[PDB]
C-alpha cells in the first residue's frame, strides 16, 4: 500500500517552519501538516527542532523532515503495512523510535507520517475521513461540534493587566453549526467595534488565535464585554462562555496565585489562596454563562483541582494538567481533578495515541474539547477528528486567520456532506455521545 | 466535462462569509475559493453581497452562491463546454451576465467557476496548475517569484497615523525562493522583537496581512525600522523596500493629497501638492533602497502618475488605477501612468481577463505582480498564477497568518517540484520574463 512517504518544511501560522508529509498510494497523494509543539517538556512528545540560532532563529525542522525521508519512509515502507492498519504503523513507528517521548526522530516527524496514513487509509476505504476517524474509535455516529472561539486575551500574551489569558465564547444555542458559525462571527464583529471606540483602532489588531487583547483592566471586565457583546448581538441566551485561565502562569508555590504576575517586583497586592481563587471562579461562575473553565490551577496543584471540580458542575478542562498523555490523565482520573481532556494530537505524537487518550477519557466520563496549537497551518485535519471522535467540541481559534478559519470551514463542509445525518452538539457538548 | 457546480459559503481571513466552488469531472472535485479586499477601489467588478445588515453585518453571499448554484451550473452544463477551454467557458459566463461588471450575477459568482474550470483543465491534461497557465500565456518556462512581504502598515486601517499603507520587504539579493523565505521570515521576527522593545508587547499585533502597525510617526521612521530590521537580521543588500501609499485614500481632489487625513479636524500643515508628492517618493527612494512603490497617487489623478513615471527609473505599480481591466490598462499604457500591475483575480472576475490583463501589459514594458486581496482564504490558486505567467513578484502577505503562508507554501512545493529547473527572479523580479 504504502508508496512513497515525503517530508518538507512549511511555514506554521506565526512565520516559523514545520513538517509537513507527502504520502502516495494507488489511491493517490494523501498530505498533512504539523502544528506547533513543546520540544521542552516533562511529559510532552518532543518535537525536534534544529537549534541552529543563526537558521530561522533556532526553530527549523530539517533534523525533523530529515527523519522522516531517511528513517521512517524506508522503514515503513519495507514494513509492508497498509495504510488502513492504523495502529500496527502508529506501534511501528513508535517502536523504530524507541523513546517514551519521541525524542529520538522527533514527534513531528511521526505526527506528519500518522496523519497522512490516517488519510491514505479513508481513502482506501472509499469512506471521508471523519467517518473512517469514527471507525477506528467504534462510534457508529458521528455529531457536529460546537465551536468554542477566542475572543478575548490576557495572560502572559497581553500587555494588558490581565492574568487569565483567554476568554472564548461557546454557541451552545445554535440549532446547527451554520448558526454556530454565523453566532461566533457576528459577535465577535460587534466585539470588535465596540473595542474600536472604548480602547481606540490598534487594539483591533488580533494575536496568534485571531482575538483581540484590548487593555482591559480585570478578568471580571473581559467578561463583561463579552457579554454585552452578546447582548448587542441578540444572542443572550445563545451563547455561552469558557475560559482557558493558564493558572501554571502564575503560580507562585506553596497554594498562592499572583493575579498581577505581569507587574514585575510587584507589592503582592494580588496574591492570594487556591481557595480564594476557586471563589472567585465561582462568583465569575454566578453572574456570567460560564460553562467550561481550562486550567484553573496549576499543572501539579491537584488538591485545588479536585476541590473545585467537585464544587462545581461546569467543566473543568486539563490542559498543561494532563498534556494528552494517559499517565497523567489516568493520575487526574484517580484524583478527580478534572472533568474534560484537552486533546493536541501533536503533544502524544499520533492518531492511535490521540484516539487512546479520547477514549480513556470518554471511559471515565470526560468530555474531549479537541484543540488547536498557537502555531497552526492550512491543515484541517482536527475539523474530521472533533467529528469522528463525536466530542462535541473544539477549540481552533477565533472566526479570523485562515489557520483557524481552514478548520471551521472543513466542518461546514462537513456538516454540509451529512445532511440529515447532521446533528450539532448544542447544549449537550460536554457529552454529546 | 463539467458533470457539476456546487457553491457554498467559507469564512475568509477577516471572518467574513465568501464564495467557494466545488467543479466536478471524471477526473474528480476541483474547489476554488474567492478572497475580498477590505477596500475596494471604484472601477473593480462587482463583488456581490446580501446586503442584509441583520445578518453577518450585511456581508453574506448567499445570493451570489445561489447564482453559481442555480444559474452557472444548468447553464455552463448544458453548454457542454469543456473545463478545458477556458475563455469559452469565461466568455460564456460573462455573456450569461451581461453586464461590463458582472453585477446581475457577481464577480464572486463568476471567479469561483473560473477558477475551478482552470484546476479541472490542469487535471484533464494531466499537469500542475502552474504549467496548464503557463500554457494558457504561451509561456515556455516558467520563474519562481520574489516574494512581497507586507511587514509595516499605516493607512485607513492602521491606527497609527501613518499615511501610507503597506510597506514590504523583497529579498531580491536571494539565490531561491528558499532563501527569500528565509530572509523574509528572518526579517519578519527581528523587526517583531524591535517593535517589542520599543512599542510595547501589544504592539506585535498583526493586521489583516500578518504585519504590524506600531505607532510610529512619520512614513520615514517606518522606512528606517525596517532598515533597521533588515541589519539585524544581517541581510542589508540583499533585501530592497517596496511600498504601497494607497493615496486614493488621502487625496484631497485638486492635486491636494492630505498626509495627516486620519487626525480630524487638523490644520493643513500636512496637506500637500501631487509634485510635493512626488518629491517626497523621490527623497525616501534616495535615502532607502525603495524598488517599487504602488497607487503613489489617486486612482483617477492621472496626470501625477505619469509625471512621476518619467521623472523615475524604479517600479510603479497601478492598483485602484488599473483595477486588472484590460480597458483602464489600456489608457494607463497611453499615458504612460506607471510600469507595472497589481494583478488582482476578482479585480476582473475571471481567469481569461486576468491573463488577457497580464498579456497586454507584458506587452507594453510593465512588469505584474500578483497579489492577494486583505480578505484571503485557505486556497493558494494565485501561487500558481504567479509562477505561471512568470512574473517574478507576488505580494501574498507578511510571512504570518496561513491565508498568506498558504501562498508561499505552495510556491515552496512548486520549487521542489520544479528542481533543478528551478529559476528565481531574483534581481530580474521587474522582467524576469
Ligand atoms: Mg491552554
Ligand atoms: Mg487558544
Ligand atoms: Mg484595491
Ligand atoms: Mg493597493
Amino acid at each position: 500500500s504504502i508508496t512513497k512517504v515525503f517530508a518538507r518544511t512549511i511555514f506554521d501560522s506565526r512565520g516559523n517552519p514545520t513538517v509537513e508529509v507527502d504520502l502516495y498510494t494507488h489511491k493517490g497523494l494523501f498530505r498533512a501538516a504539523v502544528p506547533s509543539g513543546a520540544s521542552t517538556g516533562v511529559h510532552e512528545a518532543l518535537e525536534m527542532r534544529d537549534g541552529d540560532k543563526s537558521k530561522y532563529h533556532g526553530k527549523s525542522v530539517f533534523k525533523a523532515v530529515n527523519n522522516v525521508n531517511s528513517i521512517i519512509a524506508p522503514e515503513i515502507i519495507k514494513s509492508g503495512l497498509k495504510v488502513t492498519q492504523q495502529k500496527e504503523c502508529d506501534d511501528f513507528m513508535r517502536k523504530l523510535d524507541g523513546t517514551e517521548n519521541k525524542s529520538r526522530l522527533g514527534a513531528n516527524a511521526i505526527l506528519g507520517v500518522s496523519l497522512a496514513i490516517c488519510k491514505a487509509g479513508a481513502a482506501e476505504l472509499g469512506i471521508p475521513l471523519y467517518r473512517h476517524i469514527a471507525n477506528l474509535a467504534n462510534y457508529s455516529d458521528v455529531i457536529l461540534p460546537v465551536p468554542a472561539f477566542n475572543v478575548i486575551n490576557g495572560g502572559s500574551h497581553a500587555g494588558n493587566k490581565l492574568a487569565m489569558q483567554e476568554f472564548m465564547i461557546l454557541p451552545t444555542g445554535a440549532s446547527s453549526f451554520t448558526e454556530a458559525m454565523r453566532m461566533g462571527s457576528e459577535v465577535y464583529h460587534h466585539l470588535k467595534a465596540v473595542i474600536k471606540g472604548r480602547f481606540g483602532l490598534d487594539a483591533t489588531a488580533v494575536g496568534d488565535e485571531g482575538g483581540f487583547a484590548p487593555n482591559i483592566l480585570n478578568n471580571k471586565d473581559a467578561l463583561t464585554l463579552i457579554q454585552e457583546s452578546i447582548e448587542k448581538a441578540g444572542y443572550t441566551g445563545k451563547i455561552e462562555i469558557g475560559m482557558d485561565v493558564a493558572a501554571s502562569e502564575f503560580y507562585k508555590g506553596e497554594n498562592i496565585y499572583d493575579l498581577d504576575f505581569k507587574t514585575a517586583n510587584n507589592d503582592g497586592s494580588q496574591k492570594i489562596t487556591g481557595d480564594q481563587l476557586r471563589d472567585m471562579y465561582m462568583e465569575f461562575c454566578n453572574e456570567f454563562p460560564i460553562v467550561s473553565i481550562e486550567d484553573p490551577f496549576d499543572q501539579d496543584d491537584w488538591e485545588n483541582w479536585t476541590k473545585m471540580t467537585s464544587a462545581t458542575n461546569i467543566q473543568i478542562v486539563g490542559d498543561d494538567l494532563t498534556v494528552t498523555n494517559p499517565k497523567r490523565i489516568a493520575t487526574a482520573v484517580e484524583k478527580k481533578a478534572c472533568n474534560c481532556l484537552l486533546l493536541k494530537v501533536n503533544q502524544i505524537g499520533s492518531v492511535t495515541e490521540s484516539i487512546d487518550a479520547h477514549l480513556l477519557a470518554k471511559k471515565n466520563g470526560w468530555g474531549t474539547m479537541v484543540s488547536h496549537r498557537s502555531g497552526e497551518t492550512e491543515d484541517c485535519f482536527i475539523a474530521d477528528l472533533v467529528v469522528g471522535l463525536c466530542t462535541g467540541q473544539i477549540k481552533t481559534g477565533a472566526p479570523c486567520r485562515s489557520e483557524r478559519l481552514a478548520k471551521y470551514n472543513q466542518i461546514l463542509r462537513i456538516e454540509e456532506e451529512l445532511g440529515s445525518n447532521a446533528k450539532f452538539a448544542g447544549k449537550k457538548f460536554r457529552k454529546p455521545c
